[PDB]
């Protein structure tokens, strides 16, 4: 099952292995470079059917850190062209996750503190969010409450980002509405205390996300997969209520043209108790897939080939996202093919490699 | 031992893992491209201390196949510059093997026949060698016997190639005098039947190789490792006599400025019986190292970490060459570090990967 092709709209993936977006923190002023080119081209040659580029900021203040990639200008977008072309040359589908970090923005790289940048550090910047409330813990900075014009501008930033991704050659797009960043924070009652049209009720909290999706849909080709990542629960003691609302939003996403949903955890606040475990997201993703009748993918621990295979065979997911295993071994798809006893497993790789490994 | 640094001349390798030259057959008219750039940069980031670029032809007719890389012009050399710089940026030492296929030239890619190109194929060309005798088997073409001027020209081609490698930024060079190609064929009595100064006696058969080394030494920096690969035996029923002569030549190489010898098998003729096995070259390399008092490396089956470690600890080799395992997994060095229980094994890789794998 892991090596069966998958067709969504006009795009066909050679297998069900998806490399989820994984920040590299190697960009400068949002511009990607040879780190990203080699990293991504190398992964594409590894055999995966889909390669989704890391969270790319739609605006400067939407970066998580000073090392995050951006696509807030045509120059930023053009930098992606040679990479997109190399990914296609390798036979993998090029995708990209566009995002805005919201209150979790202006933070240090993970190996450089992983915390909000100091007030007197020249690299930092003011964060924006639905309400002026801090995440807490290692991200204590209180963000600035967005005005209606800030909301209009951020939506347009997402539109510009999607238009740029389209013209750069990407064939798959993912809106980052998860992990406590801007989109996720608008949906969660923990972070959204607004009393206007963008806060309060389920309809109001969903508004920013739905309007952004609709706005993006106007510029994103209808024959190319339009997707999003969304945290459907927080493990904050309100899981049943939260999951029910999240599933309802997933239904609205589908009706609004979403082709597939990447199911994740919210990470909206720090006071939670997440039951980490191999493929622990499987059951949750399956319920969303079933109740919203929408294709899904999920991640965490699927680097074990048999787990990926099992999840697909049980129809818990349509695509299996494998992250860290690809950082350890960019040719994981080849390792997986061997593990599952696929015929001519070495040919998951290009001839220059395959010929000698068969 | 595998992760102990190694200093040769002014160059210091971060560990004892060497990626031996491995043809990719992806060049066009000798010009390398993004296949090579991503392939090599990716391998450098994998952690290996030394990365030796594939056999690069010193002349067009010296290519093994139409897909072989070349460095017979300054334009060809300049194409290597960005790759060399990416390898250095990753902290690996950039090396390159310069070569001339001799009678084994003008052959099809391994996955496209692996045999001598048909007479009426527009991609083929006449081969040259010490004597007009064919390898046989899948390489039946009888090569043209070289004139003294052909020999003078090929030597100059090696000099030009080394000068170009130097100016491109390479910090390690390897002369390809093995695997039945031109250099190896001049030394072997099987292929060399000349009756002039370049054939007959041990001194005459060694002449082409020694003169080429001396010529290259004039342009190659004295503070950068000058090495060569040489087949010390053929497994043709004349191993003791052949090994004795090969060791004597190794002594002449050392006296002539060779800093390290990559020990291999001759592959000069097809009628042999090679005892393939994991690290089977270990004992032979050790004897050459001991009797010629020259640093050495060897390959075949060292992809098993414990074998590489064992070979180093027993002083059979100074560097361990790991080939195919790197095609399967460009991050083999990381796999090896874990296998051998190295402290902070994930940091064999760059921060963007290491931080998440520790
Ligand atoms: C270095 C690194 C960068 C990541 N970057 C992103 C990102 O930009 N956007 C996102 O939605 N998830 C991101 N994630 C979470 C991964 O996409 C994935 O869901 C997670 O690693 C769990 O899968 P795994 O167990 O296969 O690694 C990242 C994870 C790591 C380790
Ligand atoms: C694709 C491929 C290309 C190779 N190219 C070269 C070359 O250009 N020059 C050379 O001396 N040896 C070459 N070799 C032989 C390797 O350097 C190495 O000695 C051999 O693969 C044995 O080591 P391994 O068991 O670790 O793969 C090649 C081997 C493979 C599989």
């Amino acid at each position: 099952a892991l090596f069966e092709p998958y067709t969504l709209k006009d795009v066909t993936l050679r297998n069900r292995i998806a490399i989820p977006p994984m920040c590299q923190y190697m960009a400068e002023d949002g511009m990607i470079n040879d780190w990203h080119h080699v990293h991504l081209a190398g992964l594409a040659r590894g055999g995966a059917g889909l390669l989704v580029v890391e969270a790319t900021a739609v605006a400067p203040e939407g970066r998580i850190t000073p090392g995050c990639a951006g696509i807030w200008s045509d120059a930023h977008a053009q930098a992606f062209v040679p990479v997109v072309q190399a990914i296609k040359a390798a036979g993998s589908v090029p995708g990209i996750q566009i995002a805005h970090a919201g209150r979790k923005a202006s933070a240090n790289r993970p190996w450089e503190g992983d915390d909000h940048i100091a007030a007197d550090d020249t690299r930092g910047w003011e964060t924006i969010a639905p309400s002026a409330i801090a995440f807490g813990a290692h991200l204590p900075k209180v963000p600035r409450e967005m005005t209606l014009d800030d909301i209009a501008r951020v939506k347009q930033d997402f539109v510009d980002a999607a238009r740029r991704a389209r013209d750069a050659g990407f064939e798959w797009i993912e809106l980052h509405f998860a992990h406590g960043y801007l989109g996720q924070s608008f949906f969660s009652e923990h972070s959204n205390k607004r009393t206007d049209a963008y806060g309060g009720s389920f309809d109001n909290r969903s508004r920013f996300l739905l309007e952004t999706l609709a706005a993006v849909r106007e510029v994103w080709p209808e024959n190319l997969p339009l997707t999003a990542r969304f945290g459907v629960l927080e493990y904050d003691g309100r899981d049943e209520q939260t999951l029910e609302e999240s599933i309802e939003l997933a239904r609205r996403f589908k009706a609004g043209g979403l082709d597939l949903l990447s199911v994740s955890v919210g990470f909206t606040i720090p006071d939670t108790n997440i039951p980490w475990g191999p493929a622990f997201m499987g059951p949750i993703a399956e319920r969303v897939r079933r109740e919203a009748k929408l294709p899904v993918t999920s991640a965490w621990g699927f680097g074990t080939p048999q787990l990926a295979e099992a999840a697909l065979q049980a129809n818990q997911l349509d695509l299996v996202s494998v992250g860290r295993a690809h950082l350890a071994d960019p040719h994981w798809a080849y390792f997986a093919a061997k593990e599952l006893g696929v015929e001519k497993a070495s040919w998951t790789l290009p001839a220059p490699y395959a010929h000698w490994l068969e």
